DNA sequence: ACGCTAGGGATAACAGGGTAATAC
DNA sequence: GTATTACCCTGTTATCCCTAGCGT
């Protein structure tokens, strides 16, 4: 049995690396419930051959979630978290962090859930079949958002931000979450896009199905 | 008076492409 | 040389987040 540490060094075509891949068979039941949420929210899961294998890149600003989402899928991922600086057409650093699984075709049975040609959807009953408290949470940290950001406020409306997915992907997952989780939600508007609005009647009910697993910093996104 | 929204800004995300390091 | 592929890089906005001032 090899070990990442005698891996997560050698070039990408290396057969020891390929040796330690073929170790791996699936995605425990953590790394998968939780990419539900990602690929629904922030990640990005791609194939460059044909559908034979996908892998997962991750990006986002805050570092300790990075960490948090690379340990949960330590197997899979070889090296920490990179530092990228940029600077915007408006000449401005903007800091962020990335990182990747290498690919495998432990990721494909999270893959065809959404992918279609190489085009992300989303199907008439993933959440239905899929979507977990877990799954969820991940979700919630990723798109997650408050209705009202004011200052002393005591509304506890949630949005999920969702302005890539079609009206029609959206009816699905509001579907889902009402029906599986007796939430009050439904489509609103965002730069004419579709968002999930939460009604703060079910705020509590949404914040005990998620609570186990929404890291300390990231806490600041609840009401 | 003040709880709430819709309009909108500079990112904080998503998508794909290119290549250095192994194999044969 | 050609085939592989993890780790960066770059092209680009739909994102979360804010707040002026609307509704009651
Ligand atoms: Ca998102
Ligand atoms: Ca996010
Ligand atoms: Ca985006």
């Amino acid at each position: 049995n090899i070990k990442k540490n005698q891996v997560m060094n050698l070039g990408p075509n290396s057969k020891l690396l390929k040796e330690y891949k073929s170790q791996l068979i699936e995605l425990n039941i953590e790394q998968f419930e939780a990419g539900i949420g990602l690929i629904l929210g922030d990640a990005y899961i791609r194939s460059r051959d044909e559908g034979k294998t996908y892998c997962m890149q991750f990006e986002w600003k805050n570092k300790a979630y990075m960490d948090h989402v690379c340990l949960l899928y330590d197997q899979w991922v070889l090296s920490p978290p990179h530092k990228k600086e940029r600077v915007n057409h408006l000449g401005n650093l903007v800091i962020t962090w990335g990182a990747q699984t290498f690919k495998h075709q432990a990721f494909n049975k999270l893959a065809n859930l959404f992918i279609v040609n190489n085009k992300k959807t989303i199907p008439n009953n993933l959440v239905e079949n899929y979507l977990t408290p877990m799954s969820l949470a991940y979700w919630f940290m990723d798109d997650g958002g408050k209705w009202d950001y004011n200052k002393n406020s005591t509304n506890k409306s949630i949005v999920l931000n969702t302005q890539s997915f079609t009206f029609e992907e959206v009816e699905y997952l509001v579907k889902g979450l009402r029906n599986k989780f007796q939430l009050n939600c439904y489509v609103k508007i965002n730069k004419n896009k579709p968002i999930i609005y939460i009604d703060s009647m079910s705020y509590l009910i949404f914040y005990n199905l998620i609570k186990p697993y929404l890291i300390p910093q990231m806490m600041y996104k609840l009401p």
